[PDB]
């Protein structure tokens, strides 16, 4: 309350009661100085040098300075050179690559400054080019990327903080915008006081990082009545402390072009004043930096944390024309949708009447609820008690509410919105930005598409700072920079293989089953034994076999077609590995084998599955993970049918299974030269993201002690160039990968009572994966043996193929 900020104005430390405020955060909690405005925020001639001021004698009350002594007060207005001293702005200087850092003497490393723009659309960087000098200068002279893929969902606050730590939104706590946390009884919104209590923010975010490895660092945040021409004169004047005072890493927000795109949508006219003046504002900071020498020192990011949608009042769907019973839920409304309870502990609320009664209702029905556990696996948005069990994904373009009377305010209605973002991540309009300039990173170099979890890591690699655990893989950004400090290795295997032979007479097994193989030479009796033995080994494991991260008991099993890795204690493969040629032919199950299951002689009975278990289980089948229809010879397809090929399915879910391996295989073998494809279950039954242990799982085959999965995976490996077959690729590697979720009904395709060919690949396309979510899942780590470097193989490993259009 009383105090003054003589001489503290935008002191980096925080200061607690009695002592009033002023740093930069003082406006938020209102707890600034009496004298904050007058001595912190002077406006009094504006931001601008002009020829009259040249030489001024110096006058406190100014904004900034013209005066000869400001360079060294470090308070000059940033166009002042340029104005007094017949300097050029930076934006007028050619590119000229930074090889080295080029930092005054006592700049110990290359400060990192990170300007974070709201709302800033990927496109916007072709599309309003001819407005943008300065930011296309940063783009064309350093290092860039198309786009940036942002985290579900696509809102600010999840988003900025997921910048901050490399963590998903269910790890940091911050899951939207808007929450409700059940345990403080509390809700969270951007407007108010409770998302400043630090409960809400988990993780380790970057300026902790930097504090805790001695690299000063404030908080990225800042409050909004700051001009951003005062954000830029306190971060120069900042970079002006003494040494010991000085922080390495800054932070600049702005708040445009997000607030002007929320109500004019993202290209409306109204939109080329917002991005010249974010483009004047990077002027404005280069040209500093160019005046402070630091313009060839410091590293700096543009980067964005969401793109923008066009959204209008009139696309919005309302729960009030499904549901009877719509007083009796709270909806986290908008661009997604959050489902609870209306009143706390109620007994008779029903999740699945609710689910139910919001299920392919209307033919465009524009959202689909899920379960949380059952979202898209890639969009790791189910681990947290923030987020409610109950999830609508929202079409783009589309809003959901609970009533009409939330949308339409009185008098009637009008709209005043036109644009919104918090739509699923993979959506072209959600996609942002990325520029790195300065000596760190490379020089006038595109780099692929990437994810913003990976960002934390390369931010603390520029900083010489050891990252807090996070959800970025190390490595994989690598080739954004000229100069690595972190170099990736590979984990170490943790559980050897066993390699079984031929243990086990027919007569042992006791499992139910029955196959007619017993029907019909010395020539083929050896090569059956070489092929047992691991023969054609190298033609179906590509990229060696994974390794197994966690403490276990499997048989690596070779076969003809495929090879394996058989779980003892999972009764199924971890991973099946096979490739299918170009040429491959599919066939039939021949009918006499429809039934067909056969004793593996390899495994014992004891660490078999068995038929009478699913005899018995009248809601589970079975399905095999090496597809007996891409059989190299009637004689190899009976190894399809072994025990240790066979897992649980659902039959509602075979459907899914069957269409893939009869018609969906055969078809990207024929589009990619080939394919190698890697198969298995994963067990997720907490939903964290993680390989559950065996005291997880909840469900098993019925009488027995067979796990079932909750989702099935499969890897699908080619060369780059085409021109190459899969099993003879010289060069990069192209990948694309799912995660099905394995459900005893195809609810979530509102076509499934037509042919698979109408549902089945738009299902699969939705649960795309990274390699990466399918190694957390399994404990497996794929791609141990090749031919391309190990950052390579990490970025490969991060590939999310979206199958969006350009
Ligand atoms: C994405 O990356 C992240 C980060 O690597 C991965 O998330 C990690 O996952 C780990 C495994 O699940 C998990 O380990 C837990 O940790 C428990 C301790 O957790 C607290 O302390 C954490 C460390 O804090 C310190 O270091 C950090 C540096 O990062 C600093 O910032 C801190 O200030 C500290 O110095 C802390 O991060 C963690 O934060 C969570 O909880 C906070 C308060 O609720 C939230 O504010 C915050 O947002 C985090 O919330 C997330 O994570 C929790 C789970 O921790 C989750 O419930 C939330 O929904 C949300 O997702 C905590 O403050 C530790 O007790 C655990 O050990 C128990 O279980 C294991 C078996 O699983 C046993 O081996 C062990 O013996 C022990 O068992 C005993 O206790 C059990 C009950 O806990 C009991 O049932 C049993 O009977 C036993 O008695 C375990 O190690 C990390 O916590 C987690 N980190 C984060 C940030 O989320 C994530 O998995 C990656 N995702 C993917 C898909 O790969
Ligand atoms: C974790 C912690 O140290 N806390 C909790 C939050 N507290 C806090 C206190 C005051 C504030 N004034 C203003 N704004 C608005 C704002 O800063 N924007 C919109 C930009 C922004 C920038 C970086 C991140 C990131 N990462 C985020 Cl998400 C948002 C606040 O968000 C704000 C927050 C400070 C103490
Ligand atoms: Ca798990
Ligand atoms: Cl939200
Ligand atoms: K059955
Ligand atoms: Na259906």
């Amino acid at each position: 309350t009383s105090g003054s900020c003589k001489g503290r104005c935008f002191e980096l430390q925080e200061v607690g009661p009695p002592d009033c405020r002023c740093d930069n955060l003082c406006k938020s909690y209102s707890s600034c100085c009496h004298d904050f405005d007058e001595l912190c925020l002077k406006t009094a001639r504006g931001w601008e040098c002009t020829k009259d001021r040249c030489g001024e004698v110096r006058n406190e009350e100014n904004a900034c300075h013209c005066s000869e002594d400001c360079l060294s007060r470090g308070d000059c207005c940033t166009n002042y050179q340029v104005v007094c001293k017949g300097e050029s702005h930076w934006v007028d200087d050619d590119c000229e690559e930074i090889k080295v850092p080029e930092c005054p003497a006592g700049f110990v490393r290359p400060p990192l400054i990170i300007f974070s723009v709201d709302g800033f659309r990927a496109s916007y960087m072709k599309k309003g080019s001819k407005v943008m000098p300065n930011i296309e200068k940063l783009r064309s002279c350093g290092t860039h990327a198309p786009y940036m893929r942002p985290v579900y969902p696509t809102k600010t606050f999840p988003n900025l903080y997921t910048l901050a730590t490399g963590l998903y939104p269910e790890s940091h706590g911050i899951v939207g915008n808007s929450m409700y946390d059940p345990v403080f009884d509390a809700s969270f919104h951007l407007r108010g006081r409770e998302k400043f209590n630090h409960r809400w923010w988990g993780g380790q975010p970057l300026w902790i990082t930097a504090t805790k490895q001695g690299v000063r660092a404030g908080t990225f945040f800042w409050s909004v009545s700051i001009p951003h021409e005062r954000r830029i004169l306190t971060i120069l004047q900042w970079l002006s402390l003494p040494d010991n005072e000085r922080p390495s890493v800054y932070a600049f927000y702005s708040e445009q072009p997000d607030f002007s795109g929320h109500k004019y949508g993202p290209f409306g006219p109204e939109m080329t004043n917002p991005l010249r003046e974010i483009d004047k504002t990077v002027g404005q900071l280069m040209d500093g930096l160019k005046q402070l020498r630091l313009h060839r020192c410091v590293n700096v990011i543009f980067v964005g944390d969401h793109g923008m949608e066009d959204v209008t009042c009139d696309r919005t769907e309302f729960l009030s024309n499904y549901l009877t019973n719509v007083d009796d839920i709270t909806l986290v409304p908008g661009t997604l949708g959050r489902i609870r309870a209306k009143s706390i502990n109620n007994s008779k609320y029903d999740p699945k009447t609710i689910i139910a009664a919001l299920t392919c209702k209307k033919p465009d029905q524009h959202f689909k609820p899920y379960m949380k556990q059952h979202l898209p696996k890639r969009l790791h948005y189910a681990n947290n008690r923030r987020i409610e069990d109950i999830h609508l994904l929202v079409d783009r373009r589309w809003h959901v509410a609970r009533k009409p009377l939330d949308v339409y305010k009185k008098p009637s209605g009008k709209c005043f919105f036109q644009g919104d973002h918090g739509f699923d991540n993979k959506v072209n309009s959600m996609q942002t930005v990325f520029v790195g300039y300065g000596p760190t990173f490379k020089y006038r170099t595109k780099v692929p598409p990437f994810e913003n979890i990976e960002l934390y890591n390369v931010m603390c690699d520029l900083l010489g700072l050891k990252p807090a655990p996070n959800n970025g893989t190390h490595g994989s950004l690598n080739h954004l920079l000229r100069t690595n400090t972190f170099r990736p290795t590979m984990p170490d295997e943790v559980s050897r293989p066993n390699y079984p032979g031929i243990m086990y007479l027919q007569s042992e097994f006791d499992l139910g089953c029955t196959c007619d193989d017993k029907v019909e030479n010395k020539l083929e009796e050896l090569n059956k034994r070489l092929h047992t033995k691991g023969s054609t080994k190298e033609r179906h494991l590509l990229y060696g076999r994974p390794a197994v991260l966690y403490r276990t008991s499997y048989d690596i099993l070779y076969h003809t077609d495929f090879e394996s890795g058989y779980s003892e204690i999972f009764l199924m493969p971890l991973w099946t590995s096979y490739t299918i040629s170009k040429q491959a032919e599919v066939s039939s199950i021949p009918e006499h084998l429809t039934n067909c299951v056969r004793p593996d002689v390899r495994v014992s009975p004891g660490f078999s599955q068995n038929c009478l278990a699913y005899k018995n289980d009248k809601q589970m089948s079975y399905g095999f993970l090496f597809p007996p229809y891409l059989s190299s010879s009637p004689e190899a397809k009976y190894d399809a049918f072994l025990v240790t090929n066979m897992v649980p399915m659902y039959p509602a879910f075979k459907r899914v299974w069957a269409y893939f391996q009869r018609v969906l295989v055969k078809k990207y073998a024929s589009e990619r030269n080939g394919v190698n494809v890697i198969s298995g279950p994963i067990f997720d039954y907490n939903y964290d993201g993680l390989r559950d242990t065996e005291d997880e799982i909840k469900q098993y085959v019925e009488g027995s002690s067979i796990p079932v999965p909750t989702h099935y995976y499969s890897i699908i490996t080619s060369c780059l160039d085409f021109t190459q077959p899969a099993d003879k690729c010289d060069g990069p590697l192209s990948v694309s990968s799912f995660i099905l979720p394995h459900r005893p009904d195809n609810d979530e395709s509102c076509n499934s009572s037509e042919d698979e060919s109408k549902w089945v690949e738009e299902l699969m396309k939705m649960h795309t994966a990274r390699v990466r979510d399918i190694e957390h899942l399994t404990g497996l780590d794929f791609y141990r043996k090749t031919s391309r470097s190990y950052s390579e193989i990490l970025t490969l490993k991060t590939y999310l193929h979206t199958y969006e259009s350009e």
